[PDB]
Order: C-alpha cells, then structure tokens, then sequence
C-alpha cells in the first residue's frame, strides 16, 4: 500500500483547512445574518465548534503520525487527542439529534400558534448535551480503551479492548439517535406533505348553498330515509387497509341496541365483492344504512362532508390520512382510528379517537358519539375548521431549511455508518474479528468520519441561500476591497 499513505495525507489535509475556515464562517455567519440570527441555529454553532476541534488540536497529530508511520508523543498526547475527538463526534451527533428535535417542535407549534416558536431554552439546552457527551467520553481514559492504531496512524477509541463499552457506544450513541432523527424528520414530512395537498379553495364551505340541517335533510331524503344523526364511510373496501370490515361489524354490533334507530348510515366505496355483499345485505335489511358502490365526484363528496354529522375512518394503516382534513374543512366530525397521520390532525379537541380494527370500541364511539345535542356539535365542527384552516396556513412557506438540517444528518449517518457497523462485529469476538475484518474497510471507515468535521460548512453553502449569501459578504468584506479617499 504505497500510495495509499500519501492519499491518507490529501484526505486530512483537506478535512482541517476546509473545517478550519469553513466553520469559522459558520460562526461569523449566525453572528451576522439577522435572517440566521435565531436562537434555533445555537445548535448549529455547537456542532460548528465540534467539527471545529478536532481540526486544531487532534488531526495535526495524526496527519504527522502518517508521515512518522507511528506515535512520536507522549502518552498524554495520545490520551488527551484521542478524548477531544470523543468529544467532538458524540457532540456532533446530540447537536444534531436536538436540531432534529427543534425543527418538530417548530411545526407542530406553529400550526398550533400564529407567533413563530422562538427557541427560547435553545442555549440552555445545548449545556446538557455537553455534559451528556461528557460523561460518556470520560469512563475511557480510567478503564484504558484509549490506544495508538497503527493502521489507521492515529490515537483513538480501540473497540476490541472491551466489547461492553463498543456496544454501549453503538447503541446510546448512534441508534438511539438515529432513532430519534428519523422519527422527527419523517414525522415533519408528514406534515409538510399533509399542508401540500389540501386544496382549501376546493374543500371549502363557500360553495355549499343552504343550513347544515337542512342540506342534510336534503341528503338523506334524497336516500330515502329520515331525519336522524349521520354517519359516512368513503374509501375502497378491502379486509385489512382501510377497514371497512371493521365498521360492518360494528353495524351489527349495533343493529340490535336499541340507540341504533336514531342512526343514519351512507357506506361508499368499491373493492372486495364480498364485503360488497356484506354490506349490501345491511343495506336490505336496514333502511336505515345505505351503500354507494360507484364512484362519485369530488364535487359530490364535497357536499357529503358538508351534510352529515361525522365521517369514519376506521383505516388500520393510513400514512397521510386528507380524508380526515379534507372533511374537516366542511365541518364534518371525523371518527377515526389512532394512526400515524390521523394522531398528528385530529386533537381530542377536534374529533374522535379509537383503537383501531376494533368493532366494539368503533360501536362505543358511535355510541358516544351519538349522545351529543344540537348545541354541543356547533363548537366540535368550528374546532375541525379551525384545525384544518391551520394547514393551509403554512402553504406558501420556505421548506429549504428543513432539508439542509436533513442533508446535514444524512451525510453525518453515511460518515459514521461504517465505523459503527464494524465495531459491532469487532464486538462479538474482538480476538477473532480483528484480524478477520478486511483491512481497507477499517481504514476507509475512519477516514470517512475525519472528513465528516468537514462537511457541515460545504452542505450550508451549496443549500441555505442564507449562508451563501453570507460568505459572498464575510469573504468580500474581510479579505476584498478597503477605505480609499478620492
Ligand atoms: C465513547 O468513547 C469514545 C472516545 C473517543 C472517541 N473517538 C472516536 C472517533 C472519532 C473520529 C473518527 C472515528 C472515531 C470515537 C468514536 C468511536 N466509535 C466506535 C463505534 O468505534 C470515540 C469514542
């Protein structure tokens, strides 16, 4: 491997100039841009000094320990450079695990308030991260896992000396994160989605015409049965997505108690023949319950929503979930099982919740839902309208943000992935696997999480048009132009 030592060089070489300089713009940038100036991006100057670190003091070290091809310090310098560079990339990953964190709470607050959420705790917040990190990186010097590797030319965390404190590493210090980031991360693109598709000009209570009431009596004489509190399921019918087996049984769970009399029942929706059939049969043996099998326009089902009292989504997944939204627009109730997308519209302010693939529970809901007057409904559907008028709120706003946070934790994931995997399989047998472990990955595993203190400046560059247009001033400013007296 002759070449490959010389390589090694360019890699760290370039990894300390680009974080010295790059970073040191970061912090220039947060301190002045009025636009980046927000206590949300204190996280992004806290992982902006950990990258930064471990470019003054450690990498210095292990760039002359290549050109040395072993450790020409002490072993302090050893001890100590390799504890900074614990510091630092535990410190990378909590930084980024609470801005993953902060950008959650950010659209969940403000769709919930029309004063955007401040960050208030931000600096506060940032000081448990680095005991936390503190206190995770320090056990390693007293039990002695803290060694020179000669592969790697570098003084760092040796994961063979005690598989106890890899495993604990690996887990707390990366799964857990990451577990944390995609669930916050995919949870906001739920949101996101859910304000994209939500035509409000359309789902709108403008274009209906008369009272609630008397559109209903309209709608259900129509059907050809009487006044009486009004349930409506639209979606395909299928044994196990979007539940409309769930509701039949709970239509016979019903059907003998005597509170089933009051209840009005307008089933839509095409698929499984025989739960077609099934419903059918409730159809002819109930006038009461009512099945549509073909498929009726958006401007129909608009009025739908307009007319009845509530709408049932007893859908067992249902990943984005409008059809609770979209009738919320026009006031109807939904009852709807608890579902990723249905728990983040619907509060227990708004409408109903239910165990979802559930008849009983289904049936007690309608029950309850049933034993509400005239007067307590009112409040129920301006809350829906409410709740639904909040997410077109956010419409027109820049989501770019988001996705540099996202492109930052993305390629950090990337960087460390390796090291991580491999120290588990170092962990099962450290005399084996050691060996046994191909001798490139390990070198290109580490390698990859040096560069990664890099990154953070070059991905704020090319993807928040703040930063850019920020380094077009601290580089033009500091380094171009002068006083000059004509
Ligand atoms: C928790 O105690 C420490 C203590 C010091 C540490 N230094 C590094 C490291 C820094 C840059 C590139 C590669 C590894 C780790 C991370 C080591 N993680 C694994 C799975 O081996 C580290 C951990």
């Amino acid at each position: 491997p002759s070449w490959l030592a010389s390589a090694l060089a360019c890699v760290l070489i370039f990894t300390i100039v680009v974080d010295i300089l790059g970073n040191l713009l970061v912090i220039l940038s947060v301190y002045r841009n009025k636009k980046l100036r927000n206590a949300g991006n204190i996280f992004v100057v806290s992982l902006a000094v950990a990258n930064l670190v471990v470019a003054i003091y450690p990498y210095p070290l292990v760039l002359m320990s290549i050109f040395n091809n072993g450790w020409n310090f002490g072993y302090l310098h050893c001890q100590v450079s390799a504890f900074l560079m614990g510091l630092s990339v535990i410190g990378s990953i909590w930084n980024i695990t609470g801005i993953a964190i902060d950008r959650y709470l950010y659209i969940c607050h403000s769709l919930k308030y029309d004063k955007l959420y401040s960050s208030k705790n931000s600096l506060c917040y940032v000081l448990l991260i680095w005991l936390l990190t503190l206190a995770a990186v320090l056990p390693n010097l007293r039990a002695g896992t803290l060694q020179y590797d000669p592969r790697i030319y570098s003084c760092t965390f040796a994961q063979s000396v005690s598989s106890a404190y890899t495993i604990a590493v690996v887990v707390f210090h990366f799964l857990v994160p990451m577990i944390i980031v995609i669930f916050c991360y995919l949870r906001i693109w739920i949101l996101v989605l859910q304000v994209r598709g939500i035509d409000c000009s359309f789902w709108n209570e403008s274009y209906l015409t008369g009272s609630r009431d008397e559109r209903k009596k309209s709608l259900l004489s129509k059907f050809g049965m009487d006044e009486g509190v009004t349930f409506m399921f639209i979606g395909r019918f299928d044994r196990g997505q979007k539940g409309v087996d769930v509701l039949l049984k709970a239509i016979e769970i019903l059907s003998s108690k005597k509170e089933f009399q009051e209840m009005r029942f307008i089933i839509i929706g095409k698929g499984d023949p025989e739960l077609e059939g099934w419903a059918r049969s409730l159809e002819e043996k109930h006038g009461n319950v009512k099945v549509i099998t073909e498929m009726l326009s958006r401007e129909f089902v608009r009025e739908l929503y307009g007319s009845v009292d509530f709408v049932i989504i007893p859908s067992y997944f249902e990943p984005f979930g409008l059809v609770a939204l979209e009738a919320m627009c026009l006031g109807a109730i939904p009852i709807a099982s608890a579902v990723g997308g249905l728990r983040d519209i619907i509060t227990n302010e708004t409408g109903i919740l239910v165990k979802a693939g559930d008849p009983g529970e289904l049936a007690n809901a309608i029950l309850k839902a049933l034993e509400l007057s005239r007067s307590d409904l009112s409040k129920f559907r301006e809350n829906c309208k409410k709740r639904a008028m909040s997410f077109s709120k956010l419409k027109p706003q820049d989501f770019r943000n988001f996705v540099t946070m996202f492109v930052v934790f993305v390629l950090f994931a990337i960087c460390f992935a390796p090291l991580n995997f491999i120290g588990l399989a170092v962990a099962s047998d450290p005399a084996s696997m050691v060996p046994r472990i191909p001798e490139w990955l390990f070198v290109a595993s580490y390698y990859m999480a040096y560069f990664n203190s890099c990154l953070n400046p070059i991905i704020y560059g090319l993807l928040d048009q703040n930063f850019r247009k920020e380094y077009r001033r601290i580089i033009v400013s500091l380094c171009t132009a002068r006083v000059f007296f004509v």
